[PDB]
């Protein structure tokens, strides 16, 4: 991995960590929608995103750069915004996980 990837990567393993397990773990899989009732899920998220395979496509090399990077972790994030009504828990969750991952993510090295 690049020096930005390397962080990208220590990111992703602190969002994994125990110390944000209240929080993250509606995040840790893929949704399943049909298991959760949720059959308008594929309907309205086009594009699904998880911490599971965000951690899948680093392992692999898949991301380029810290952009494509973060542009995953961002689709996870909007997808929650965009399925869930705004008073959900899973919507706090989400806005507390992100506010870990974008303080984390400006500390960037260039
Ligand atoms: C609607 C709401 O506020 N919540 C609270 C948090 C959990 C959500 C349901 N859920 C999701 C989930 C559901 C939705 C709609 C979503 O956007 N994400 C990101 C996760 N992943 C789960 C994995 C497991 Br094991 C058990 C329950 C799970 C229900």
């Amino acid at each position: 991995l690049s020096e930005q990837l390397k962080h990208c990567n220590g990111i992703l393993k602190e969002l994994l960590s125990k110390k944000h397990a209240a929080y993250a773990w509606p995040f840790y899989k893929p949704v399943d929608a049909s298991a959760l009732g949720l059959h308008d899920y594929h309907d309205i998220i086009k594009h699904p995103m998880d911490l599971s395979t965000v951690k899948r496509k680093m392992e692999n090399r898949d991301y380029r750069d810290a952009q494509e990077f973060a542009a995953d972790v961002r689709l996870m994030f909007s997808n929650c915004y965009k399925y869930n009504p705004p008073d959900h828990d899973v919507v706090a969750m989400a806005r507390k996980l992100q506010d870990v991952f974008e303080f984390r993510y400006a500390k960037m090295p260039d």
